[PDB]
């Protein structure tokens, strides 16, 4: 398993491109990731309505990753949902990608919304090496 730091998450996300994809400064990511996971990348959310949330960015089950279990699936990260489960951020990092890339800001993640859209997101790199 693995609990990742603001600043080795920052990095980590640095070096798979983030910082300003798609108009995102990195920060944003680290926010979305400090709210929906606590950095921790085996967090998983079961809901009710049979779908779950995975990973570090709590990437769900019915539009983006398969577990064979959710309703309506269409996995257009085509992934397993393990893969969002990983200590390395590749899959979370390529699938969070992918969600604005195919149209959706940010606001698909609802901490992001919720917790991080305008505030000062910088502050989540400040006093980080990248």
């Amino acid at each position: 398993g693995k609990v990742f730091g603001r600043c080795e998450l920052a990095a980590a996300m640095k070096r798979h491109g983030l910082d300003n994809y798609r108009g995102y400064s990195l920060g944003n990511w680290v926010c979305a990731a400090k709210f929906e996971s606590n950095f921790n990348t085996q967090a998983t959310n079961r809901n009710t309505d049979g779908s779950t949330d995975y990973g570090i960015l709590q990437i769900n089950s019915r539009w983006w990753c398969n577990d064979g279990r959710t309703p309506g699936s269409r996995n257009l990260c085509n992934i397993p949902c393990s893969a969002l489960l990983s200590s390395d951020i590749t899959a979370s990092v390529n699938c969070a990608k992918k969600i604005v890339s195919d149209g959706n800001g940010m606001n698909a993640w609802v901490a992001w919304r919720n917790r991080c859209k305008g505030t000062d997101v910088q502050a989540w790199i400040r006093g980080c090496r990248l």
